[PDB]
């Protein structure tokens, strides 16, 4: 392995180049060159003299077309002089390749690293770990790192030398031997040493190749030349095509071969190296300082605490962190920026925060003086400050918010300058940053509110946590001022725990998030157990024996977000049962183990499993735990045991949430469900075909790939349903989406809330109305002596986690209680007036960085700057008429800016060349608002102002400008300012002025000639078709918009908004059956006027006429916009309804007129819908009368509504035979054909067969168009339909379907069974032929079923049934317990009374008692072909053509009216409920508002077929006959029987 033989001399020329370049943009390349000249002699065996002299070097900016490898002549250059301290350093060889370097006492790091690379471009390995040809791998090392290359060795043949001399400049040296080539490539995934900087395969694509030309081998191995070429390929935006390109290259070529003269100088301060890796320095030290490590491990033969590779020392929080990449440290020739002393670290803070501040308060102007950049360049300044500085800066600005007035107008910079301090503060995220935020809040500058945002912040700012750092964070924790506090202490203690998790609990995320090789938590810092999971534990026992729900769940949050194992100790002696917990708790503490599966998956999955199986606790306990469980990957066995369980399991709410989760995972295509999506596959045919509606618990998971971009993107949404009303308690959303092995952080929200009813309950009880009046209802209810259910404490929870910050507010009873003094409060000090300035900064971070082949720094960024302003003056004035009235003079501001960056810094110059692209985002809202809400009349106007002062100011600024710089580091100024930066403006660029008129608007988009998508998208008015159609809009190139308001002439003409509503009931002649024609007519009002009554009333009179019972609903819009050009607009609604006959109508009005242009244009319509059979129950199975629905739409347009193009469209409904066959030959039809045969009448099964006998096959749709233009853009709808896969494809015949007549039918078969439909389209231009509940009369799955002999319950019960002589209550109201005292009971609500009670009769039939509120009925049946109906003891007559109404204040109360072959009907308005009798049979209809409160016969109405045998002492019963006797009453006409039964019951002991 002799090589270097010993006493020669010899000489190396030096070529390198770095640059920089925006890919395949354009053609502009930013970097340097370098030149200089190596010599080394052979001074012994093992140690050689080199020098590296003559250095000059050259910057370069220009189009490079034929590539990054041409040659530049230096006449063409502009060579400096090199900053290189010319030493004979010394260099030695350790059996074979280069070992160690020797540098004397000027010794700049960067120029060492210079040297390294310049070495290492030397090295060779001729043996492996004649024969000219040899290939293996070695785990080699460079100035990158240690990584492993690939070698291959073969002969170069004569004709390449002779084609190309400069490979082998001078030959003489064959001798027996020949010329060799060697190609060395290197892959960086596997390495041992490596120095890094990373916050924030990872788009970062690198390579390394080499060629070396060799001599006579393994005897005179004599390196002739040596050429190595690096590439680094990234994406600007991390959703990019990878526009960014960092090269490198390094040139040796050998020029002399030659006996040395005289040796070179000893170096006489040996200063070793070590390897030739990058090594960091002491960016502060005065006196050059390195940390160069060496093993001298002794090798040979064949995180744990190690020394490793030396690495940065971990800073303290009074000292500045020390980093050896970024360009602020280590740009002043490896040394800190402020070391220069051309410029002042504090006076450039003040001016930087004085600049801020002031441009700050005129918005309209923020995108041109760059104010967002200047704070980022503000935020890097001082991250570099040190705790004495920055407390000088504070001591220098003289501000003290605390002195400031809140809500002054003069001393808005001064609050401006605080503000804009204090974010820099929380953005800054080191040491000293949270020392001075310590001093702040232990002093009390920021009291509540602004230390909550700001430490909802610190999770996700913070750089280097250390162990330090977060002992002062507890030792802040454990200060009264933050415990006392409830917002502040959640705050704080989510923060804590979250920092504590990311910096120790997850060892990847340690790795990931955290530059661990730049800097090296200990593992024997065990402090974390000992010192924090005790004070947690301790806490929140103290907060479960004081009962305080808010802390409750702060601190179970808190230790589900640490996710270590030992909360599963921590929590144990909780969910098992130990301690007393309600449900809201116990689901919180379900759900808090969701960061416990990322981590320790299987432990997660058995608890979460071990929880499922269990079926006596709550559902949703157990619908959290299912959708934690199927977060897991489990096992296909754990899946077909699920699906299984499914066909067994009794209750709904399990039922619906697994298999919607299980049918949920299919869709998906991704490698990163891909393994799921077999095994959901694998379980359909277990699945139960019971399908359940949406107010149970369900599961969805959404997938968006773009193959085109390799784009991800997800959404998770989740709820639990509840058991009192319609909207769920439980919500989830996660938005998470992956583009590579680097992503986004996720976005979560969590939403819980322990009953809707009870919180909607108490969230309105600000009305000042408490009920006093009492009814028969709850003398009812004492009688039978009704205890209501033990009440539930109201809790709630509201989380946001974003990049951001994380959010967390713990509801309470106290909360909503002092909610109306605040409103109150609030409400008295915006009486005069109250100014208002608020302002928000967040901001994301990233940055990534690692040393170049050719020794120099390589740093990328990523930053995206969010703004948040309001600013003005809020007054109202609020009267108890609900005369709400407001004036408000705000000034709207929004803006955002994301830039990334990809380039290197070079130490010796202090400089940085740049090539990235950035974005601008830019809204201004100068309004003036006057809002007067008048509630009883229902009238809401607005009226809307131009600002004054802003008459010509901008609203809209979208800009993406990329570019290329070259910007000294000392200079702290955005880069647009610059004179090295060069935008890349399009070579063919033409500016464009939207308005051709000058209107109120101007909009100025300019942009190249090519982009044809936004030059047909922006300004091509013409064709607004397919236009939006949201797509990418290709923002990798060069735009920029502006839209200014052009209003001059300060105007005082508001633009107005106007609504109304109403409300009647149709009296007596108006509904005389005679007036329903079978065709309408639309209505022409005599009044065109805004707001008009008279238009109202007529149109609600034509809307209800011929309905018997009809209620009409009218909705009045008004708009009006003033100017040049004058805009009123008319636009009236109405629609009627009636529970005796199906019958109902609709009506409109749209009007708009435009006094200058003199341009009017009118719509009427007018449309009825009928079904023919009337409302029945009973099969009915003799004869058909078969069933109808007819319809009719009418419109008619044009300058006068009365006369224009009227359209007429009518519509018909049947049921073919074949559906008549299908019924007489279906299951349910025999079924009840034997019930009624055994004489079963009203029971579900029948109930839902003739729901489908009322169904509907054919459709005969027809409409007579006598517009053209019409009939083309149906065509075009038609062939856009057409056009859909489903859809066939039909094309227009030659002979058409039919000539002369304007008509289109659709027309769908039965006998398809509804899993498909062929529609047949039949229009004058175009034919096409198509392959291949519902309508239900007085009956759903709510209402309660009172037979002869059967009972059918409100959730779905049967059980046989015999009444007495004396009275029974089917369905009652109670009174329930006062939340202020647990003594006092409420009283039932006005709206709310109800109590029905029944009897049968002596000769079989039956008796009706309805209470309503302060009224009652009863039905005495009798033999009249009707029951008798007797009104508050008064006779009443219910005949064909009457009906009863009770009407008070334009309500209806209840109606009686006959229906049907016996039945009569009541249907309560005002209280929601609806009856039907024919004195053998009744039958109940509810409403959802009687959920969980009512109580009787029918049972407690909970969703839930199991728990309603419940007695009025809340006990359970097994005996239908022991309820039926137990819910009677014993007042009068009873004796004996029932009243036997009982006694004995009371006697004997239920359950
Ligand atoms: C690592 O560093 C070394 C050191 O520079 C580089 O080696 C150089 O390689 C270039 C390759 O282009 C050499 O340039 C060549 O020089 C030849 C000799 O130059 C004499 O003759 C020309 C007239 O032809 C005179 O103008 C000049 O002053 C000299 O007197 C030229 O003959 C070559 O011409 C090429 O282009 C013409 C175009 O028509 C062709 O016809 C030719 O056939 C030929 O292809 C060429 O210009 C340069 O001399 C080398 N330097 C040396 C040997 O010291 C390595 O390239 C570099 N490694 C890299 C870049 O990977
Ligand atoms: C409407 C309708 O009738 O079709 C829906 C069918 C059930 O049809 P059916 O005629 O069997 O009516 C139910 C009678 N029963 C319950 C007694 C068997 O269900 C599907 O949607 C498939």
């Amino acid at each position: 392995q002799h090589n270097w033989q010993v006493g020669n001399e010899y000489t190396y020329l030096v070529r390198s180049r770095t640059l920089t370049s925006l890919g395949d943009l354009s053609d502009v390349h930013t970097g340097i060159l370098i030149k200089a000249l190596l010599t080394v002699q052979a001074k012994d065996s093992n140690v050689l003299a080199a020098k590296v002299w003559n250095g000059q070097y050259a910057r370069v900016q220009q189009s490079m077309p034929d590539g990054w490898e041409t040659e530049i002549s230096d006449q063409m250059l502009e060579l400096r002089d090199l900053p290189i301290s010319g030493k004979p350093f010394q260099i030695r060889m350790k059996h074979g390749l280069i070992r160690d370097l020797i540098v004397d006492r000027d010794v700049p790091t960067w120029e060492v690293n210079i040297l390294k690379s310049i070495v290492g471009q030397l090295q060779v390995d001729t043996q492996g770990e004649d024969e000219p040809y040899a290939s293996f791998k070695a785990m080699e090392d460079s100035v990158g790192g240690k990584c492993e290359v690939l070698y291959d060795i073969a002969p170069l043949s004569d004709f390449v030398i002779h084609r190309s001399p400069e490979l082998v400049p001078m030959p003489t040296l064959k001798g027996d031997g020949r010329h060799m080539e060697v190609i060395k490539i290197k892959n960086f995934d596997n390495c041992d040493q490596r120095i890094n900087y990373h916050f924030g395969g990872k788009f970062f694509s690198r390579s390394s190749t080499s060629r070396i030309v060799i001599s006579e081998s393994l005897k005179h191995f004599t390196i002739q030349s040596s050429v190595t070429t690096s590439k680094m390929m990234v994406s600007p935006r991390l959703y990019d095509r990878q526009n960014g390109l960092v090269l490198s290259r390094m040139n040796l070529t050998l020029a002399k071969m030659e006996k040395t003269s005289k040796p070179l100088p000893m170096v006489d301060n040996p200063e070793s190296t070590g390897n030739l890796v990058y090594i960091y320095n002491n960016p502060f030290s005065d006196v050059e300082e390195r940390r160069v490590s060496k093993t001298a491990m002794n090798s040979n033969q064949i995180s744990s605490s190690e020394e490793n590779d030396f690495w940065q020392p971990k800073p303290t929080l009074e000292d500045a962190p020390q980093n050896s990449l970024l360009p602020n440290f280590v740009g002043y020739k490896g040394k800190h920026i402020g070391k220069s002393g051309k410029v002042d670290v504090i006076n450039a803070a003040k001016e930087l925060i004085f600049q801020i501040a002031n441009e700050l308060e005129d918005a309209s102007n923020i995108p041109v003086h760059a104010t967002l950049e200047k704070f980022m360049i503000l935020c890097n300044l001082m991250r570099t400050m040190n705790r004495k500085q920055i407390s000088e800066l504070e001591s220098n600005m003289q501000i003290s918010p605390n002195e400031l007035k809140p809500n002054d107008k003069s001393q808005v910079i001064k609050q401006n300058t605080w503000t804009v301090f204090r974010d820099a503060i929380t953005q800054t995220g080191t040491g000293p940053a949270f020392l001075t935020i310590k001093e702040w809040i232990e002093r009390g500058t920021t009291k509540s509110m602004e230390a909550a945002n700001i430490m909802s912040k610190l999770p996700k700012t913070v750089r280097t946590p250390t162990d330090s750092y977060i002992r002062s964070f507890f030792e802040l924790l454990q200060n009264p001022k933050v415990s006392n506090e409830q917002f502040l202490n959640t705050a704080a203690t989510l923060s804590f725990c979250e920092m504590i998790h990311n910096a120790q609990v997850n060892k990847r995320s340690i790795h990931n998030n955290y530059p661990v090789h730049t800097f090296g938590t200990s593992k024997h810092d065990n402090s974390l157990y000992d010192e924090y999971i005790p004070f947690l534990e301790r806490e929140l026992r103290k907060a479960h024996q004081e009962k305080d729900s808010p802390r409750i769940q702060t601190y179970i949050m808190a230790l589900g977000m640490i996710g270590e194992p030992k909360i599963l100790s921590v929590f144990e002696p909780y969910l098992e049962g130990k301690q007393q917990m309600t449900v809201f708790q116990r689901t919180l503490m379900v759900g808090s183990l969701g960061k416990l599966t990322e981590t320790n998956p299987k432990l997660a999955r058995s608890v979460l499993y071990k929880i499922y199986l269990n079926t006596m606790e709550s559902h949703e306990v157990r619908c959290t735990a299912v959708f934690l469980l199927m977060k897991t990957n489990p096992p296909l066995s754990m899946l077909q045991r699920m699906a299984e369980f499914t066909k067994l399991d009794t209750n709904r709410q399990v039922n619906s949430a697994v298999k919607s989760t299980i049918q949920s995972l299919m869709k998906l295509k991704s490698p990163e469900w891909k393994d799921l999506a077999k095994k959901a596959r694998s379980v359909n045919h277990l699945l139960t075909h019971h399908e359940y509606d949406y107010e149970l618990s369900r599961g969805y998971i959404d997938e968006k790939i773009l193959e085109n971009q390799n784009i991800i993107t997800h959404m998770i949404l989740n709820y639990v349903g509840s058991e009192d009303s319609v909207i769920p308690r439980i919500l989830y959303l996660t938005w998470y989406s992956s583009n590579g092995d680097i992503k986004v952080p996720s976005t979560k929200v969590l939403a819980m809330i322990s009953s809707v009813k009870s919180f909607m309950e108490l969230s309105l009880r600000s009305v000042k109305d408490r009920e006093t009046i009492i009814s028969a209802a709850e003398k009812i209810a004492e009688e039978l002596k009704i205890v209501p259910e033990e009440l539930v404490p109201l809790e709630g929870n509201l989380m946001i986690n974003n990049k951001y910050a994380l959010k967390f507010f713990p509801f309470d009873k106290h909360i909503l209680d002092k909610l109306p003094t605040l409103i109150s409060n609030y409400i008295e000090a915006v009486k005069e007036g109250k100014f208002m300035n608020v302002n928000m900064l967040d901001t994301y971070e990233s940055v990534h960085s690692f040393p170049t082949e050719t020794g120099l720094p390589f740093v990328y960024t990523f930053n995206v700057i969010k703004l948040t302003k309001t600013s003005g003056t809020v007054q109202a004035q609020i009267n108890p008429d609900f005369a709400f009235i407001v004036n408000s003079n705000l000034r709207l501001t929004f803006s955002k800016n994301v830039q990334g960056r990809v380039g290197f810094v070079t130490p010796f110059e202090h400089r940085h060349f740049i090539s990235g692209i950035d974005s601008n985002l830019h809204v201004y809202a100068p309004l003036k608002i006057s809002l007067d809400v008048n509630t009883p009349k229902g009238n809401m106007q607005w009226k809307i102002w131009p600002m004054k002062g802003e008459e010509k100011s901008r609203l809209f600024h979208y800009s993406v400008v990329p570019f290329v710089s070259n910007h000294d580091i000392l200079n702290l100024r955005p880069l647009s300012m610059e004179k090295g930066t060069r935008p890349m403006i399009p070579d063919d660029n033409t500016s464009l002025a939207l308005p051709k008129n000058e209107g109120p608007f101007r909009l100025n988009v300019e942009t190249a000639k090519t982009n044809e998508e936004m030059w047909e998208l922006i300004d091509t008015e013409k064709l607004t078709d397919r236009l939006p159609y949201p797509w990418t809009m290709d923002n990798e190139r060069y735009v920029k918009v502006d839209m200014y308001m052009n209003l001059e002439g300060e105007q005082k003409d508001p633009v107005i908004f106007s609504t109304s509503f109403d409300s009647k009931v149709m009296t007596r002649p108006d509904t005389d059956s005679e007036n329903w024609t079978p065709k309408m007519m639309a209505v022409e009002p005599t009044d065109k006027q805004a707001n008009s009554k008279t238009r109202r009333q007529e149109m609600m009179r034509e809307a209800g006429r011929g309905i018997e019972s009809a209620k009409s609903y009218v909705v009045d819009v008004r708009v009006h916009v003033p100017g040049e050009s004058e805009s009123e607009t008319v636009l009236t609604l109405a629609w009627s309804e009636s529970n005796v006959e199906s019958k109902g109508r609709l009506l409109g009005f749209w009007r708009v007129e435009m006094p200058r242009s003199n341009a009017d244009y009118e719509v009427c319509i007018g449309s009825q819908i009928m079904v023919s059979p009337e409302t029945l129950l009973s099969y009915d199975e003799k004869m058909d009368q078969k069933p109808k629905m007819d319809f009719n739409v009418d419109i008619r347009y044009g300058k006068n509504c009365g006369k224009g193009e009227r359209i007429d469209m009518n519509g018909k409904l049947r049921q073919s035979p074949r559906l008549k066959e299908l019924v007489g030959a279906t299951s349910i039809i025999k079924d009840c054909v034997e019930d009624m045969k055994r004489g079963n009448k009203i029971l579900r099964t029948c109930q839902k067969a003739v729901v489908l006998s009322m169904l509907l096959d054919e459709v005969d749709i027809s409409m007579e168009v006598p517009s053209d233009a019409l009939i083309a853009l149906y065509s075009q709808g038609l062939f856009s339909l057409s056009e859909i896969d489903n859809l066939d494809v039909s094309l227009d015949v030659s002979n058409p379907k039919n000539a002369g007549k304007k008509k289109i039918d659709v027309r769908a078969k039965l006998n398809e069974y509804l899993d498909k439909a062929d529609v047949i389209v039949n229009t004058p231009i175009m034919d096409a032929h198509f392959k291949d509940i519902n309508n239900v009369f007085y009956e759903d799955e709510t209402s309660c079923m009172l037979d002869k002999t059967r009972a059918q319950t409100f959730d779905g019960k049967d059980y046989p049934l015999r009444l007495g002589p004396c009275w029974h209550a089917v369905m009652t109201t109670y009174p329930r317990i006062n939340p202020d005292n647990h003594n006092e009971k409420l009283h039932i609500p006005k709206d709310k009374s109800v109590s029905v009670l029944s009897r049968e009769n002596e000769a079989g039939q039956k008796e009706v008692k309805v209470l309503l509120g302060s009224d009652k009925i009863k039905f005495v049946p009798g033999t009249t072909s009707q029951p008798e109906v007797f009104v508050n003891g008064e006779k009443i007559v219910v005949s064909r053509n009457k009906a009863y109404q009770k009407v008070e204040e334009n309500e209806i109360i209840f109606e009686i009216y006959k229906m049907g072959d016996r039945f009569i009907g009541l249907t309560s308005d005002k209280f929601d409920v609806s009856l039907a009798l024919d004195g053998e049979r009744v039958m109940l209809k509810a409403s959802e508002d009687y959920r969980y409160s009512v109580r009787g016969l029918c049972g407690n109405f909970d969703h839930d077929s199991t728990n309603d045998f419940v007695g009025p002492k809340n006990c359970l019963f097994r005996k239908p006959e022991h309820f039926v006797a137990s819910y009677a009453l014993i007042s009068n006409q009873c004796e004996g029987d029932s009243l036997n039964v009982a006694k004995s019951l009371q006697d004997h002991d239920c359950i």
